[PDB]
């Protein structure tokens, strides 16, 4: 696994998130579920905990955007870059942006929202890309036969625990 340079990490264990807007691709329920599950994957193996905010500024602001959307890194239309997220810190740091020129799915027929969110949240928490191909943090989007037995790899667990420790 890899962390970001200087090992930027959150310096509190309780983090807030907010879902700023919703893709037309999916029911709102399936967006909330995918995000909740992606946060849970990391919560399970650390002492971090998350709560949703419906107004004000949360640590991890989550949104769907296309092309120019408010930062210096425009999205690129269908395929290729699916989403991007910033390392831990104030303001835009921590935030995760999802390219709505992708077709977001609950399953693996388009681009799976849970899997890409779990990966991007890994960045929001301080993990950079892994060299390990089995790792959630490996760069490459991997459709893969069966999301149902999804497991974070030991590599992902090792990286995130190197930052925040194991559950208490
Ligand atoms: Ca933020
Ligand atoms: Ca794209
Ligand atoms: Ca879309
Ligand atoms: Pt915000
Ligand atoms: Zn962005
Ligand atoms: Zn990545």
């Amino acid at each position: 696994f890899r962390t970001f340079p200087g090992i930027p990490k959150w310096r509190k264990t309780h983090l807030t998130y907010r879902i700023v807007n919703y893709t037309p691709d999916l029911p709102k329920d399936a967006v909330d579920s995918a995000v909740e599950k992606a946060l849970k994957v990391w919560e399970e193996v650390t002492p971090l905990t998350f709560s949703r905010l419906y107004e004000g500024e949360a640590d991890i602001m989550i949104s769907f955007a296309v092309r120019e959307h408010g930062d210096f890194y425009p999205f690129d239309g269908p395929g290729n870059v699916l989403a991007h997220a910033y390392a831990p810190g104030p303001g835009i740091n921590g935030d995760a942006h999802f390219d709505d020129d992708e077709q977001w799915t609950k399953d693996t027929t388009g681009t799976n929202l849970f899997l890409v969110a779990a990966h991007e949240i890994g960045h929001s928490l301080g993990l950079f890309h892994s060299a390990n191909t089995e790792a959630l943090m490996y760069p490459l989007y991997h459709s893969l036969t069966d999301l149902t037995r999804f497991r974070l790899s030991q590599d992902d667990i090792n990286g995130i625990q190197s930052l925040y420790g194991p559950p208490p």
